[PDB]
């Protein structure tokens, strides 16, 4: 584990999460934060752009799902977090988890594979870009942009769609990129859209 952020939290109780969220975490079966969640949840909540190389099954989904849910202003009924996955299956799965964690919260999650007042939007690059173009949902309230399995997405030709989505989002959007590998392409998006990112490898 290599990181340029040194805070390590061992219990979800210590992350100062909303209790309704915490209820959902424990309710989901999350007992102890994994290596990755021990280090990445906090910086994401704090607003840092975050780059994390994490293998699947290490608790990636929970990391950005918990941090995103903690950052939602439930009063605002519009997209605040946009999550991009390489496939419709992954996207569907992320929606499953987010909803389970948000069980004790009043949060609307919608998958792009209804959209106007969803607070969390999950989907594939092509579908999301198309819905933005046809103005199916506004992007002015988006505060978080999460790219799950970035190496997968950039290799499937979504690179251009992603670059375009970036430009269409508020210049102040926090960027969270998770990838198992570190292709030169991934480092590229990182240098182009992140500002002094927290790195966890």
């Amino acid at each position: 584990i290599q990181t340029n952020y040194d805070k390590v939290v061992y219990k979800f109780d210590d992350m100062e999460l909303d209790e309704n969220l915490l209820r959902g975490v424990f309710g989901y079966g999350f007992e102890e934060p994994s290596a990755i969640q021990q280090r990445a949840i906090m910086p994401i909540i704090e607003g840092h752009d975050v780059l994390a190389q994490a293998q699947s099954g290490t608790g990636k989904t929970g990391t950005f799902s918990i941090a995103a849910l903690q950052r939602i202003d439930t009063s605002v009924k519009a997209p605040q977090a946009l999550m991009l996955a390489p496939t419709r299956e992954l996207a569907l799965q992320i929606q499953k988890v987010v909803m389970a964690l948000a069980f004790h919260m009043d949060i609307k999650v919608h998958a792009c594979i209804g959209l106007r007042d969803a607070q969390i939007v999950v989907g594939t690059p092509g579908r999301v870009f198309d819905n933005i173009q046809r103005r199916r949902f506004r992007t002015d309230k988006i505060k978080m942009f999460i790219l799950d399995e970035a190496d997968e997405m950039l290799s499937s030709g979504f690179k251009e769609q992603i670059y375009q989505i970036f430009t269409l989002l508020p210049p102040t959007t926090q960027v969270v990129l998770l990838s198992a590998t570190m292709p030169n392409d991934v480092l590229e998006v990182t240098t182009k859209f992140m500002r002094n990112p927290v790195r966890i490898l």
